[PDB]
Parts: structure tokens; C-alpha cells; sequence
């Protein structure tokens, strides 16, 4: 069906100091964007302060970049609880850094989508397969999987609050860039899961992003995908061509 | 022989809201102390720049929960460049809760160690056995193996910008804290171990604080063991009781 709206999120990794992101909000404040689109962003927990105090593009919110299911004594961690006392209602979930890097299973990622929308929260859940797993031709396996395993805790009114991101993550560790094709054969597959498990209803209104490397070079061309609603950028989301990457979802 | 400046630190672990800490701020910026005490908060990275903005007691620093290197996944997580360049210079390392449920190994605290380090930061570094660890005689074993694996990123001069808290993960949220003498008889074979790798003034200069189940009502007995030098406080932290915790350090 009709594609509903798209999403620019922006993952400022954890780069960005007042110095760099003070000029950069400035740009994304000073941009104007005549469409329908929900723009993200995901500073670093200690940068979310001034960019909340700063950001006024109306349509933007600022998301989290990863969250823990409860407060209490977990050292070093920012709770759903926290980050929404605070006024922050969106948070990027299940990362391919955080899957590989933190040890967040599919189980771990799901348990924290399912708080977190509870919690109120609209979420940005990441899905991707590594280069060992598409090479052993398993890409279908793995994302549906990682997809299945949080969708198992959810409710069908759950889904007006989940987006997903795929994270092309055996071209990112490879150095590669993914073709328009590449992103949109993946982002396809996903949908047509969500079709037959879910409904038309959620497949037809359900954003999937793509996370792969956009530049303000190709994302037009992403985002002329029949199932690409949008992105997660990485690098050029620090950068003034954020702007024209937002433009390409026109 | 005689003990060196004192530290009094607060770990806010996974906790707050903004509607807590600000009363909380306010009472430690009118809090007055008649004793040399090196006091510290550690907030979470997203009450960071609150506590920055809004405390003004000279005896304290702030310091974070936790950070990355420049060698980490950063999706999620908070660098020690981004770190210093807020202006921060403090930062817990190694904690328990880190090391058990974040897979930290004693590799990864030490780099992490070296790095804060070699960028200028107070390090206060957390070791401890766990309960099985205790039983089966290992207490001494795991202490000296954490500490040695931070100890040999380092050189001399590094040890006046280290700090070692010591917490039996068996005291940690259990009420159950380690009687003064079982926290001296730990301190003291950490101090001893310092001593034969780094010699006579490198010992005694080293704060080797005891976290466990600090209170106001214990805290003083503590401080009396000729190897504790200090606190590293959890539930304590965020409440008016931490004042008494500071004056007990006296």
C-alpha cells in the first residue's frame, strides 16, 4: 500500500562535543522541510541536555541511543524511567554495535522493546546480519529471527509505536556500501513477514529504515524503495547534508 | 604511615529524576566540612550536565559511572574525550555491576584505565570477589589479579591520579556490609601489593576506599581501619546521609 511517514533519524554515535553539535543543531534549526516527515535525533546520554535545550526544528525529536529496562543498581546505565522523566519518548534499541559489542541477544533486545513501549516509548528496533550469516545464506534466518523474537512480546497495538531500522551490517564491517537493491531486497522480506504475521493494516503503516551508509548522494535513491521509509544515518548525520538527507524522503 | 586526603564518593548507579536531585545538590552546596576530604558525585551521564550547572560545593568533583576509549562501540555508550571536553575529570572504573553484567574482563578496565589515565582523569578503579569467590578461599587471588591487570598498563607516575575502591560484591545492596576488620584485612593486601611493585611512598599516598553498604550509621567504624582511606557510596549517596558519610571520613 501507499508508503506512510517517513522517518530521518540521525545516530550520533558517540562523537559530537558542544563545539561540533551547537553549529550543527543550528543548521537542522534553520533547515525548513515542507513534507510530512518525523525527523530523529540520537545524541549521546550527556549531550541529550543541550540538545533538547537547543533543538527547535518542529519536526524533530530527540531519541536515545540504547536504554536499560529499570533503574536501580546497574552502574554506568540510563533507564527507560530516566530518559522518559526527562521528556525523552523516543530510543534507538538493539543495535548492531550493541548486539555485537555488549552482548544484547535477541531476548535482551526484545525485553527492552517491549518496557520501553510500555514505558510510552516510540522505538527504533535494529535489526541486521553480519557477513559470516549472509554468506552462509542465512539473512532471512537472522533478521527474522531477531525481528520474530521481539515481536513475540508485543500486541498488535504495540506496533503504532515500533519502527524498524535495517542495519546492513556485512556491508558496514566490510567497508562496503549496499545498493538501493541490496537494502530494498532485505527491507522487502521484513515486510512481507510483518504482512502474514501481523496484518496489512501493520505491514502498510509500519516505517522501515534503512541503516546502511546515506549519503546526500544516494539516500533519494534509497528511499525510491518500495519498502524504505526512511533512514538511520551514521557519519553524514553530523553534517550539514543531514539536511539534504531529510530532503530525500520528499 | 599517616593517611592520606580522604575521598567521600557518591555512585548514583542507575538512578533519578530531576525532581530528586536538585534538593539534593542544594543541601551539598551548604554542606561544610572543618577536614581536607576530596568529595565526588558520580550522576548518570544524562544528569551529568544538571550536576554541572548546579553544584557548587568546592570540596567536590564530578565523575561519570562509567565510559568508553576511542577503541569501543560507541552506540550507546560515552567516550572519555566526550567526557573531558564537558570538562569532567573524574570517572568510576571496573565496577562490580560492569564486570558481571557488561562482561568487563580485567583487560578491558585496564585499558580503559590507562586510557583515562593518559587523559588526564582521576580514576577511582573498583575490585571485589564475589561471594563464591570468597568461599573457595580466592579473595586475594581475584583482588591482586584485577588490580595487577590495571597495574601493569601503567607506570609510576600514573599512581597519583589512581584510586582503588575495594567492594565485596557480597556487600553491594545487601545490607550486609563487611565488618571494619574485613575491609582493613582486604585493604591492606591491596596496599601491601602496591608496596612491593611500587615502593614505600606510592603506598601510603594511594586512597584505597571501602564501598559496600556504607551508612552514616557505620561509616565512622570504617574509617578507623588504618587501610581505609574513604567511600565509594550507593543507596547512601542519595540521601541528606551522605553529608554524615563525609564528616565521618573526619
Amino acid at each position: 500500500a501507499s508508503k506512510p511517514q517517513p522517518i530521518a533519524a540521525a545516530n550520533w554515535k558517540c562523537n559530537g562535543s558542544e563545539s561540533l553539535l551547537v553549529p550543527l543543531i543550528e543548521t537542522l534549526n534553520a533547515a525548513t522541510f515542507d513534507h510530512d516527515v518525523q525527523c530523529v535525533v540520537a545524541p549521546t546520554f550527556l549531550h541529550i541536555p543541550m540538545t533538547k535545550a537547543r533543538l527547535t526544528n518542529p519536526k524533530f525529536q530527540i531519541a536515545a541511543q540504547n536504554a536499560i529496562t529499570r533503574s536501580g543498581a546497574f552502574t554506568g546505565e540510563v533507564s527507560l524511567q530516566i530518559l522518559k522523566d526527562y521528556g525523552i519518548s523516543w530510543v534507538v534499541l538493539g543495535h548492531s554495535e550493541r548486539r555485537l559489542y555488549y552482548g544484547e541477544t535477541n531476548e535482551i533486545v526484545a525485553e527492552k522493546v517491549a518496557q520501553a513501549c510500555a514505558a510510552g516509548f516510540h522505538v527504533i528496533v535494529c535489526v541486521g546480519e553480519t557477513n559470516e550469516e549472509r554468506e552462509a545464506g542465512r539473512t532471512a534466518a537472522v533478521v527474522l529471527t531477531q525481528l520474530a523474537a521481539v515481536a513475540q512480546k508485543l500486541s498488535k497495538e504495540a506496533w503504532s509505536r515500533v519502527v524498524i531500522a535495517y542495519e546492513p551490517v556485512w556491508a558496514i564491517g566490510t567497508g562496503k556500501v549496499a545498493t538501493p537493491q541490496q537494502a530494498q531486497e532485505v527491507h522487502e522480506l521484513l515486510r512481507r513477514w510483518v504482512r502474514s504475521k501481523l496484518g496489512t493494516d501493520i505491514a502498510a503503516q509500519l516505517r522501515i529504515l534503512y541503516g546502511g551508509s546515506v549519503t546526500a548522494k544516494n539516500a533519494r535513491t534509497l528511499y525510491q524503495m518500495r519498502d524504505i521509509n526512511g533512514f538511520l544515518v551514521g557519519g553524514a548525520s553530523l553534517k550539514p547534508e543531514f539536511v539534504e538527507i531529510i530532503e530525500a524522503t520528499k
